[PDB]
């Protein structure tokens, strides 16, 4: 009680009853579980991104606007089905629905476009259809590739080569779907931007009762590496035909978030099912409850103990910023980023504070949805003559957007993360600011 | 041997942090220990036949649930008779015989304020037919438990009352309900309709954590393998749900439609068995034992004191089993609350206690049928030897293993006070 | 590796002790300040220069003995010895002057204490060690006796009896810090209980983030012998391991035959003991127990100490007017030296009360642009650090500054690569 | 119940703290020690402490081990000191409440290897039935093998405590500890052989490694040095004694303080008083957790029974752990886990009763009743003897819980049983 007494008097007892804060202050994981309360309402914005598969049930512009409002952050196009013409029309409809909210940063919501490959099939490596689909992805400006059946590091090098010189910025998320992918996980993660636990094929390739071990191991290793991990397949399966999920399905979504997944996915639930919008809404509601139930006290301690020492100033600033945010219950960490990297390094420490990433790159704003707790703000103003003024203006844009969108309130403390010179790679400053 | 330390997720078990423990989980590290989380199967048309019940007992069913919301007293009396016939068909091999508990799940109060008249009649039927456990529906407060206990009468004092928490009031008054109950059931079906569906996992984790702290059994129930009512294999969310209920700390997991009315009752039991075994090896005992000891209050009860000493000793030598003599099951329950990796082999003469201890994780009941020896010390020894011989036959023990043996200083319940380290010959 | 780094990486406190190595040489600068009592054996300017070189950070004047004229001459000699090194601003070492009161005797605040406290204000003393503090009102009386001109003087309450120990929380609340005055404490309470009072008071001061001094008979045999006993070296090392911000010498420097050697011995033991601190547990416990705060100086301090540990920073350079921003960094016990750049000569002297704070008195011409003036004070911290052996080219440092001039606005932490 | 007063004594509020920092903050000068003093006191016997009357006062003050320093005196002089110690010890055999075994330890003069004088002094020790040898200047494992060989055919049961006194002994510590029964941190010579400011590092390291190995460690030299001429010690001296106990030392020692000083009895009394306060201040919650985590898994039933017994004693705040032992080994394995409960060791071996003073928290009871024909009755008689002596000495009262450690058959090496008994 003495460690939270002054802040309880200042912020109030109602503040410390919400977002599972009594469970968050527990001294053991067992006590943390005992203190979880169904009446402790989540307050923070939902941090785990939702990937929705686009298909016949979720293709129209009107339906896509509803899905964006329900919480869809990434639109997945499964190239195992449909044609290039079909998927190009789906991409155009996603972009039209996204741009319908472009009138202001308060309404605008970047949505990433991910291409999920058909896979190698019976062949030992990159198929000819995958080469054509990957070229289609580059030509249509996709942000992410979910590479099917990645079994070794050379599979991801082949996907990278097939994206060519114009697709260097596309994120490659390797799908682990069989025994070989699980056994060679370390070499695959090393060369990938992230991982997808593709439980559909994994549950057929290895005994079904072992999938949870592979999921927990891969999520843990991605969390340790600071790289995005997606939990996928049959999360809310019964919602393909029913308006409400089973007890096992809500438990599965909550446990994927508690395991440490950066993203959760919907496949048949959004692509063909009768309730695509409701499936997104259900994942949104469960993820916010589960994020508040994360035991940050142990998680942050373990991420520090396991992470090696670093001489990279972005990494050093990120841990100092997350430590400062926890000390004052900061409402947000505002970070300036060109490629999304400074926001990714804050996200790896799993702050409770929202990471508001201010960027001029439309592609980086879409791709940062892969990192838990990163809320992208696309800045469109032309650069100021004095660089320091341009930096200040972007921070103020973050603060004003934050207040207008309810993330920030007068009296809140925010942590601001910036660098000492222009260009990517120079983040080295952390500032504590009081919102007025 | 090196092979010993590669099995049962032992590299993950030796990790210094929970994060590193997760990173070290290996799909090729095979489970070796016997499955410790009990399986409750609901009895219905898909699982009433004596021959089908024998297959369910072989697949791993430990408790048969009778849902009194369906069928007459004559229907439930026939269910009980068929379960007893299937169970007793294996009694000719005493070293391998598996006791099976019979649990009566009540209809509940309905729109009524407390114990309904139909529940009074069903509870009296349960006492007259010798049921072991009552799963009391919609328990909202301590007085609901007292009413169930009063309705069981003087002949039903030994029946365990597991309170089902199915609504907001039951969750809010959980502490007072747990205090007077023998255990709890997280009845997720009604709970997921009474409170927002997205909050059920919080109530499940909280109740399992509190029951683990109290050392009382907790059952996770409803829709765990729902798709197996019609499909031969479960969904990815269903296998995950079963594994996470075990990792959360549930003593028992349950099947409802999957065994009462579905096409795959035996396969549903086999699936829960396979997942539970994998998940039990993935438990991070280093943190769990540390937290259970730290949170458990000091005690002057010799059974409790001997139990923590025995569990600590079992971990020190990687004991294959803790063999305990018990009259009521209490000495085995107090060992189980510390979650040893060693199997707790409970030797008892009480057929009812042998059935009821299935409520406690990691307790393997052995019903001893031999008449007492004239010398009490020789009777205790023969029971310990029966535990060892059953253990060897069932694969729990081998020559060279170390076992912890827990006994008491005089006959009768309540006098457990001795822990002994024994080498299997 | 050096500075007990194998013991520092251990997973348990037991394994940390098992890995302590007599051949692992200390590399960090000595963090625990040394307070030396000035008397007949340590009064001359020449002797005081040798004591400053040996490591004396605070000069204590015991008003239980001598006269106002005697102590004024001691103060003048300390100031002359200190200023003899002012010609090299990158290496100059400030030395605080502390006045230790006679006490209440058989009485609250005595009339002699009122006169001695007035003498302290008139002679610009930095600290008062208030004898026999037994309640919060004793501290208020000392503060009132210092008057309007003595508002900046630090009051370190000396706990010397049972009542002071029992009312410790109320005394610490209103004091700037505490002295565990073991001489009187060991006569007022059973001698075998003094270690419990010492460990409890050091622990509570560490929790409060306030300075604590361990005092009396630490190297007693060195009053007549050139080398201390085995118990004396152990006592000094254990006071540092307990968490003391300062260690003190009384008769050892005031009247003994080896005042310089006594200071050298405390310096050598403290350096060895500081490397043997188990920071892995200490930082985790200090971080867990320090309350949540909305004060930006407090928030920046924990972020800076966390960042320093992440990169093995050689130093945390902090700009401070009153010493407060450096004190808030010191409370988290970083392994990195806290180099405090200040223009206040008094703050530079007083900040010796906080473990791991190395004060640098800035006497360079001002810059017209405030951002440039801040930058030049940071470069001064770096150049003094390189000259003194704290920093080398290639090291990483954490820099702590504020958003506008004046005390109370520290809110920035920056990661900087040296040279 | 135990009462609120019970939980205010023996630093129990500090014992229940969740962190080491909180534990320090909760230490209370008004929380009185209740447990018997567990750290043994070794007193050096010389001119100031040689008479039978003076030795009786030193035994009453708390001396557990009498050290005879063969760097001085002669064989005839030390034989008379041994005879006087034995006469003073046996003067209390008429009262069960005051009879206490006292070990006799021979400290060698020291050395290229084993000196001719050490061979003769070690032979004198065997002939006079000494319990322990403090071997001076042990630098390597072969030095211990030479001492062990010199202990001839009759002295293989004598405990060899290696004195670490120089840089080489510190650097080769692991190999020395492996072959020794225990260690002495001989700070006098160590503080001359290595820089004085590094001695505390060698002391803390050696105490930590001995605690991890489950072997006795003695802290020695200048602990209460000023008491050679003064009636009261300095503040640094009381701190040094308390910190040696908090570091994990099994024994603390007095040299010139008892051998030639003006206040030998007062020096023993001061060590007794400080050790009792310091033992209550030990943070058992972390200590037990770390000893358990660092100790390897074991298939030895004595080791397995010992950890189970210590865990059980902490669970019920047991007043004592009563153990039957012939060699002292079962008591030593309980002692390595540092229980707060007193370890009452009931033995028929007078030698083991004297030697177990090397292990912290072991209170030996020498049992001399003729053996019962039924072995289970002989075990029950010894257990009841431990209980009745415990009630007579103030360790136990009716209603207390005790943990009892025995084996399944007679003979040393078979301890495998832990029982919880309610005192009647
Ligand atoms: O129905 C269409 C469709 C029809 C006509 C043109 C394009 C599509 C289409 O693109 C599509 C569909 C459905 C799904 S699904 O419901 O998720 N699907 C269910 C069975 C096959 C599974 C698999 O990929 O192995 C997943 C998709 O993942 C998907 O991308
Ligand atoms: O001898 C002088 C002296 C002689 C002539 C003029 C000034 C002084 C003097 O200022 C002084 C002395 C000695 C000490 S002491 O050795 O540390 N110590 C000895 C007695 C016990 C302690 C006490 O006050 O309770 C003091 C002092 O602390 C101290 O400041
Ligand atoms: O005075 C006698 C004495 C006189 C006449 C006959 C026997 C003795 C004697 O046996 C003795 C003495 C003194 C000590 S001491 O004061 O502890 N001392 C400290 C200095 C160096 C140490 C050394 O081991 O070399 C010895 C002893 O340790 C010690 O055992
Ligand atoms: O996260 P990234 O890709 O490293 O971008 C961070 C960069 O953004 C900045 O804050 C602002 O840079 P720009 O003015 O070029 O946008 C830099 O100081 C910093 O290096
Ligand atoms: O677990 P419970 O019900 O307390 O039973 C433990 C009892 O079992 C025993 O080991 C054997 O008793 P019985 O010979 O009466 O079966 C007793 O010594 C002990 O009190
Ligand atoms: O530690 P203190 O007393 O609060 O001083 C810190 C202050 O020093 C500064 O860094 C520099 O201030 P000045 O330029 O006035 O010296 C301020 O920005 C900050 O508020
Ligand atoms: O500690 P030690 O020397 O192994 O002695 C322990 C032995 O003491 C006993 O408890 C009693 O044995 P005895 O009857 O031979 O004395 C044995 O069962 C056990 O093996
Ligand atoms: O490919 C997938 O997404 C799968 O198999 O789950
Ligand atoms: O009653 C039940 O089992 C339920 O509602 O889940
Ligand atoms: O006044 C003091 O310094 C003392 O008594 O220790
Ligand atoms: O021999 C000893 O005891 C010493 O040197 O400390
Ligand atoms: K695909
Ligand atoms: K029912
Ligand atoms: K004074
Ligand atoms: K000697
Ligand atoms: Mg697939
Ligand atoms: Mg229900
Ligand atoms: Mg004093
Ligand atoms: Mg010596």
């Amino acid at each position: 009680r003495a460690d939270v007494a002054q802040l309880t008097q200042e912020l109030g007892t109602a503040f410390f009853q919400q977002q599972q804060l009594p469970a968050a202050m527990a001294d053991t994981f067992l006590e943390h579980l005992c203190l979880l309360d169904i009446d402790s309402e989540p307050v923070a914005a939902r941090s785990t991104s939702i990937i929705a598969t686009i298909g016949p049930a979720s293709r129209s512009v009107e339906r896509l606007k509803e899905m964006i409002k329900a919480g869809m952050n990434i639109a997945r196009l499964n190239f195992s089905h449909g044609s290039h013409e079909y998927h190009a029309e789906s991409i155009a409809n996603v972009r039209e629905a996204v741009e319908s909210f472009a009138g202001s940063p308060l309404s605008y919501r970047p949505v990433a476009i991910a291409l999920d490959t058909k896979g190698p099939g019976s062949g030992p490596g990159l198929s000819e259809q995958d080469v054509r689909d990957l070229r289609f992805g580059v030509e249509h400006g996709v942000d992410i590739v979910f590479a099917s059946f990645v079994r070794k590091a050379s599979d991801v090098a082949a996907v990278r080569a097939a994206l060519g010189p114009e697709g260097h910025g596309i994120k490659i998320i390797s799908k682990i779907e069989n025994h070989e992918g699980v056994k060679r996980f370390d070499e695959i993660l090393e060369v990938s931007d992230g991982i997808m636990v593709a439980r559909g094929d994994l549950g057929i390739e290895i005994p079904a009762e072992k999938v949870f071990l592979a999921q927990k191991m891969m999520i843990g290793r991605c969390n340790l590496a600071g790289k995005p991990v997606v939990c996928a397949t049959q999360m809310l399966e019964s919602m393909i035909t029913k308006p409400r999920p089973t007890r096992a399905e809500t438990s599965d979504v909550a446990n994927a978030v508690l395991d440490g997944a950066d993203c959760i996915m919907l496949s048949g639930e959004t692509a063909k099912g009768n309730f695509p919008v409701e499936a997104v809404k259900m994942q949104h509601a469960i993820a916010r409850e589960a994020e508040a139930a994360v035991y940050h006290r142990q998680l942050f301690e373990e991420l520090r103990r396991a992470a090696p020492l670093s001489r990279d100033p972005t990494e050093v600033t990120a841990i100092g910023a997350v430590e400062a945010a926890f000390k004052c219950c900061a409402a947000a960490i505002i970070v300036l980023t060109t490629t999304g990297r400074s926001a990714q390094l804050l996200s790896r420490y799993r702050p409770r504070a929202a990471v508001i990433a201010v960027t001029r790159s439309a592609q980086a704003a879409r791709q940062v949805h892969l990192c838990r707790g990163v809320f992208p703000l696309l800045y469109r103003e032309p650069p100021e003559a004095i660089w320091a003024d341009d930096v200040d203006r972007r921070v103020q844009f973050g603060i004003e957007s934050g207040k207008l969108r309810g993330f920030l309130r007068v009296g809140d403390l925010v942590i601001v993360v910036t660098g000492w010179r222009p260009g990517s790679g120079y983040t080295n400053i952390m500032r504590v600011l009081s919102i007025s």
